[PDB]
C-alpha cells in the first residue's frame, strides 16, 4: 500500500530523532510476529504428519520473540509470560529497552482453533544500575510503545505510542504490514459487554448490579449483546473497533484478577487510553499501579468510556 | 502426511463404490475453501491500497462457492444464505446434488477479525422431476455429507459422513487439507456453556433455570465457563473438541430462533450425531424437522450429550 | 479457475471408466509437487538460520515422492534417479502402477537457483510375477502417462497422456494447478538450438555440420539464437512452449549420451510426441528402445519436428 | 534467522551514520521485490481463470518499483528500461537519490517460465539544479549501491554496497530476506563461459578466438562447460557464484551491445568488482563509461577476473 508498518517505524523514528535502536527492536518485532503467524496458520503441518517419510505453539512463539528481541540489539530485560524470572539480555546484546511480553496470548484456545495472538509493553530503562527484573517494575504510565499482534480471522498488528493507535493488517503474501485504520479512537458508548459469566456467584456486587443492567436496562433501552471469545487479544480488539467494555474483575480464584499486570493488563490499557477508552481496576487506573512482582496479576476492566464511567459510578456507589 | 482430505475422500468414494459425482463435489468445495481462507487472511490485500498505483468478502466467498460448485457437473439446486431464491442449476452443468450452504458465517464478526467459517449440507436429489427449491426441502437426517471449514487461528475444514466426523487441517504451504483428528466423538458431559445472555429478558424459563444452574450448580460442583465468540462455526468448533452446549434458543426478535436451518442448524446438528452428541430445538430433533421455507429458521441446541439431555429434562419438567 | 487438474485428472479417470487407481495416483503425484514446490521456493528457511535460536533438496525431493507415491496405493516398483535398486513397494500398499522419476532434475543447477523440476513416467505393471525391476523395463511407448513440474518463475505442471499435452499452472496461494494451455502442440519449426557446446570436441559429424548450419545458415536466414539453462526440465519446457531443437547426444564421457533413459529421456520424448514434435537418439526413436538397466542413458534430440528432421537427415547423410 | 535484511540495512545505515534516507530506500526497494516476486510465482492466477466468476507482468513489476520507490521519499530521478524519459519525482516526494532499474530482466523468458529478476542500481544526486535526466547520466563508478533480485528456484536479493556483495534469500513464509552469503568473492578462475553462440557470424575476432579456446584449450585442459539461460540476472547470478564469465559483445544488432548501461551493465559490473571480479567492453572497464543517454547501450564481459583478464588479452593481442 502507500504506508507498511516498515515506513511508518522508520518515519515516526526520524522524527523522533531516534538513534535507530527503538526502530530497529519494532522492526524485529514484526519479524517475529510474522514467524508466529505462519506457525499459527499452520503453514508446514504436513512435514509434522510424515509427509516425507515437538515444541508446542506457545513455546515455539516465546522462542522466536525471544530470539528476534536479543538480536535486535535494543534491549536489556525480557519479561515474558512463559518465564518464571525476567531474562537479562547479555553484555553484548545489551540496548536500553525493557520489554514486556506474552507470546501466545489465549493459549487455551489454541486447541480449539479460537483466535490467540501477541501482546507486547516496551519501557525505556530507567537505572544506570546492572539491568535486572527491577526495570521491569514500572507503571504502564511510563511505557513508549504497546500493542498487540490479533491471530484472527486475518493477522493484524495494533500498535499505540505517544500520538495514538495504528492497526497494520498483515499481508503474508508479501510479509507486509500495511496502514488500514489510523489513529484509532473507541466509540464513546458501545452497545456490548464482555465478561466470563461462569464466575457469576463470584461476583462482587457492583459487577453483579452492572451485568443486571446490560441484560435489564432500567431506562428500557435495547439490552448489551454479550461476546465473549476467551482469548483477551481477541476480546480487546473487538472492544476497540466496535466498543462496548471488557472485564476480567476479581473473583474467588483471586481477589486480585486473573490477569497479568505487566503483559496483559498495561499494554491493553495503554492502547485503550491511546484509543480515548479507559482501563481501571475497578477502584483505580491500571497503568498508575505501581508493580510490586513481574508476575502480579490485576482487574481490569476497558473499554468506551461511557461504559466503563458507568460501571466506576456502580464502584463508587457501593464503597 | 498419510492423509490428505483429497486421498480420504477418493478412498471412501471408491468403497462406496461412487460414480465419482459425490467425489468430484466434495473436491470442488475442497478448492473453494482454500480460495476463501487465502482471501479471509488477506493475502494480496497490499493491492487494494495501492502498492502498485470492491466486492465484500461474504459475497466473495458466495460466488467463489457457487462458481466451483457447479463447475463440478455434481449439483442442480444450491441454496445459499446470500440468495432469497434457490439457485438452479444449468441442464449442462447438472449432477444429482442438492447444496445448501452458508458461505461466511459470522459475517457480523469479520470487521473485528473474530473466527469465521463456511457451512454446507449435502442431499441427494429425491424427486424425478425438474429441480427446483423443493428438492432443498428435505430434513437434516436426509443429508449425505455435512460440516464446515473454519477459518480461525488456522484453517480446519471438518467433514460428517455416515460412518463418522474427521478433522483436516489445511496446510497453506501446499494447499492439502490434512487428516489430523479422526472418527472424532464428543465428550459425553463437558464444562463450557455458549450463548449470547444478552437475550436474558427473553428467554424462556427452561433456558432461565439452566444457566442459573451452570453458575450455581446445585451438587455444589464447579460453575461451567462460559465463552460466545459469537460465530457459530466458531462456538460449534469449541463445542465439538472440547465438549459442553451451545444455545441459540427463541427469543423476542425471533419465536422460531435466529439461526437459519438448511445452512446452519441442520449441517451442525448432523455433525454433533455424528460425534455421538446431540442437537435438539428443545422440543425435538433439528435433524427431523421437515421444512417448509429454504429460509426457514430454528431454535437450536447441540452438544455434549449429558448437558442437552440434562436442559431438555428442563424442558419436560416445565411442559 | 474453470479447470483445476484435480479435476482435469477426475473428468478424465471417470471418462476412462478408471478403477480410481491412476486417479489417485495422479492427486499424490500432485501433492508431492507442492511440497517440493514450496521447499525448492525456500519458505521456512528462517527456521534453518536459527530464527528461533540437513537433508539435501533432491534428498527431500526424493522422500517426498517416495513417500507420497507409496501411500496412494497405486505403486508395485518405483525407479528413481537417486537409489540404486529399483523400490519394491510393500505387498499392504502394492497397485498396479510403474513409477520412473528423477525427483529433482538439475541438481548442479540447486546452489545457483537456476530452474529446477521433477520429471516422472507411469506405466501399467506387465507380468503376472512378483513385482521386480524388470517391471520397470519397458519402452517408453508403453507409457500411459508422463510430464514434468518445472520449479522455474512459477511452477507448472505438464501432463502427457494418450490424447495430448495439457499445462497446469501451480496458483501457490491455495494449491491448485489451473488448466492454462490445453492440447498443447510444438511449432512445426523454431528459430532456437540447445546443446552445451563444451563439449564441441567431442561431438559426432552430424551434430557439428548441424550447429554449424544454425550459426551461419546455407540460405542466408537468420541463424537460430541459443539457449542451454543446464536443466533438461528448463530447455525441454521452453523447447515445448516456443519451439526449435535440444540435445544432448553421445560424448567422450559417455558414447552413449548422459542423459538417463527411463526418467529423462522417456518421459520427454513421450510428451514430445504427444505435442507434435519428436525425440530420436540420432539413430531410432527414444521410445522404441527397450532398456535393460534401469539407470541406462541414451543420447536425446528432440522438439520441432522440422527442426530434429533435419539433423536426422544429416546423421543418415553421414551413414 | 540471525540477519535479516531490514536488519542488514539499518545497522549499515547507523555504522554511516546516515539520515535514514537511503535505509528507507532500501527497504522500500526490499517491500516492492517481495510484491513482485510473489507475482511471479503467480499466487493469485486463478482468480484471472474464473474461480470466483490484464496488465502483463513487466509492467505490473515496474508499477511496483516505481510506486514503492515515490512513496519512499528518498529518490529524485527514476530511469526505468520501460520509461522512454526519464521519471522526475514530485517535490513533495522528493530526496536525494536517483534510480536506475530494469523492473522485470529476461521477460522474453517470461513466457517459458524461466529465471527473471529485477536489476537496480543507486547514485546520490550530484548538482544543486532541478533534478532531471543528466542526474542519471553518472558513470557506475559512482554506484552507492547496487544489485539484483533474482526470481528462480528460489528468489534472492544480492546487494553490493562499498565494503562488499551479500546474498540474501527470500522466505517467502514470512517475507523477510535472510542473509545466506557474506561478503561474496568470485573465484579467480571458472570453468563455464556463457554467451549467445547464435551470433557466431557477427562475433568479433576476440571473442570468435577466445569461444575456441574454451572448446579446444591449447593447453590441452578440459575444456569449459557452456551455460546461457538467456536471462542475464540468471547468467550473472551463476557467474558469480560459480566463477566463470559471461558475455554481451558487440555484433550486427548492434556495435554498441545490445545490453543497457545504465540498469543492466553499470549494477552487474558493480556487483562483479565488489565480489572480486572484472567487468569491461573489451577496451575499458564498464564503471567508467561516461554515459551520453539513459537507454545507451554497451558490450559486457564479466566474471572471474583470470578469464576476464584472457579475453582482454586476446583483445589487446588483435589491437
Ligand atoms: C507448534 C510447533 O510447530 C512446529 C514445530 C516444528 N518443529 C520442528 N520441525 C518442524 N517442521 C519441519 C520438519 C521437517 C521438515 C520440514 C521442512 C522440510 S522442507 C520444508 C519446506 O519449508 N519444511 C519442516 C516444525 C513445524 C511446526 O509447525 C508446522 C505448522
Ligand atoms: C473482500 C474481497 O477481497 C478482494 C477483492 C479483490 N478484487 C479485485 N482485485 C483484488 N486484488 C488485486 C487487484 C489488482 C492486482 C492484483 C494482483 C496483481 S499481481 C497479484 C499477485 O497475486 N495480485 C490483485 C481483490 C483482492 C481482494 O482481497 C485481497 C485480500
Ligand atoms: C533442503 C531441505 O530443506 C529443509 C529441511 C528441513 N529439515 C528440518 N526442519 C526444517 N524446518 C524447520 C525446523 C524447525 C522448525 C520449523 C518450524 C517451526 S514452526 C514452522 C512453520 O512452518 N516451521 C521448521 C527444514 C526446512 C527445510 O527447508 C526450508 C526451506
Ligand atoms: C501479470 C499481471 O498479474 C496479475 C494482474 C492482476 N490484475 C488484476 N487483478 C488481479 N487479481 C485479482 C482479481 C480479482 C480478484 C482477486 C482476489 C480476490 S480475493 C483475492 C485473495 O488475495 N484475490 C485478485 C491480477 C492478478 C495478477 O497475477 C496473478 C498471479
Ligand atoms: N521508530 C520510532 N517510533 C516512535 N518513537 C521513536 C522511534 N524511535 C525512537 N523513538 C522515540 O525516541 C526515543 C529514543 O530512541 P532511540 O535513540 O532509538 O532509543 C524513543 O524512546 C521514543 O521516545
Ligand atoms: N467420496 C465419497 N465419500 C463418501 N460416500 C460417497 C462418495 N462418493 C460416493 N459416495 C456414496 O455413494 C453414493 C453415490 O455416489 P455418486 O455415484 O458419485 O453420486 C453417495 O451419494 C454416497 O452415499
Ligand atoms: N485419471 C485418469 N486419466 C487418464 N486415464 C485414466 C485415468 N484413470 C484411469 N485411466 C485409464 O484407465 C486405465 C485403468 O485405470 P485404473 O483402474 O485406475 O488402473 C488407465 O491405466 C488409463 O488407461
Ligand atoms: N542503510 C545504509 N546502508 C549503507 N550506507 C548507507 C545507508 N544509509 C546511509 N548510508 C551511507 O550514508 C550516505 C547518506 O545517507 P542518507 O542521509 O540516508 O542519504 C549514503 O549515501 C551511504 O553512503
Ligand atoms: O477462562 P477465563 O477465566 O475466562 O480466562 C480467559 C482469559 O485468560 C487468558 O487466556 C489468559 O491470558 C486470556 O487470554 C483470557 O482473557
Ligand atoms: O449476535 P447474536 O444474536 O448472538 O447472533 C450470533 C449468531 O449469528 C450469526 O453470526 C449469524 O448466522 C452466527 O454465526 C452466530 O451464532
Ligand atoms: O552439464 P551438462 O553436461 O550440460 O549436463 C546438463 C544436464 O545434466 C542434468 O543436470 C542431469 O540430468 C540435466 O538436467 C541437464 O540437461
Ligand atoms: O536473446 P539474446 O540476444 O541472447 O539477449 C538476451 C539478453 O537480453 C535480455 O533479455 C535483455 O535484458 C537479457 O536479460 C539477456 O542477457
Ligand atoms: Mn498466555
Ligand atoms: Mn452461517
Ligand atoms: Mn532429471
Ligand atoms: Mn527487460
Amino acid at each position: 500500500n502507500i504506508v507498511t508498518l516498515t515506513r511508518f517505524v522508520m518515519e515516526q523514528g526520524r522524527k523522533a530523532r531516534g538513534t535507530g535502536e527503538m526502530t530497529q527492536l519494532l522492526n524485529s518485532l514484526c519479524t517475529a510476529v510474522k514467524a508466529i503467524s505462519t506457525a499459527v496458520r499452520k503453514a508446514g503441518i504436513a512435514h509434522l504428519y510424515g509427509i516425507a517419510g515437538v515444541k508446542k505453539l506457545d513455546v515455539l512463539s516465546n522462542d522466536l520473540v525471544i530470539n528476534v528481541l536479543k538480536s535486535s540489539f535494543a534491549t536489556c530485560v525480557l519479561v515474558t509470560e512463559e518465564d518464571k524470572n525476567a531474562i537479562i539480555v547479555e553484555p553484548e546484546k545489551r540496548g536500553k529497552y525493557v520489554v514486556c511480553f506474552d507470546p501466545l496470548d489465549g493459549s487455551s484456545n489454541i486447541d480449539c482453533l479460537v483466535s490467540i495472538g501477541t501482546i507486547f509493553g516496551i519501557y525505556r530503562k530507567n537505572s544506570t544500575d546492572e539491568p535486572s527484573e527491577k526495570d521491569a517494575l514500572q507503571p504502564g504510565r511510563n511505557l513508549v510503545a504497546a500493542g498487540y499482534a490479533l491471530y484472527g480471522s486475518a493477522t493484524m498488528l495494533v500498535l499505540a505510542m505517544v500520538n495514538g493507535v495504528n492497526c497494520f493488517m498483515l499481508d503474508p503474501a508479501i510479509g507486509e504490514f500495511i496502514l488500514v485504520d489510523r489513529n484509532v479512537k473507541i466509540k464513546k458508548k458501545g452497545s456490548i459487554y464482555s465478561i466470563n459469566e461462569g464466575y457469576a456467584k463470584e461476583f462482587d456486587p457492583a459487577i453483579t448490579e452492572y451485568i443486571q443492567r446490560k441484560k435489564f436496562p432500567p431506562d428500557n433501552s435495547a439490552p448489551y449483546g454479550a461476546r465473549y471469545v476467551g482469548s483477551m487479544v481477541a476480546d480487546v480488539h473487538r472492544t476497540l473497533v466496535y466498543g462496548g467494555i471488557f472485564m476480567y474483575p476479581a473473583n474467588k480464584k483471586s481477589p486480585k484478577g486473573k490477569l497479568r499486570l505487566l503483559y496483559e493488563c498495561n499494554p491493553m490499557a495503554y492502547v485503550m487510553e491511546k484509543a480515548g477508552g479507559l482501563a481501571t481496576t475497578g477502584k483505580e487506573a491500571v497503568l498508575d499501579i505501581v508493580p510490586t512482582d513481574i508476575h502480579q496479576r490485576a482487574p481490569i476492566i476497558l473499554g468506551s468510556p461511557e461504559d466503563v464511567t458507568e460501571l466506576l459510578e456502580i464502584y463508587q456507589k457501593h464503597a
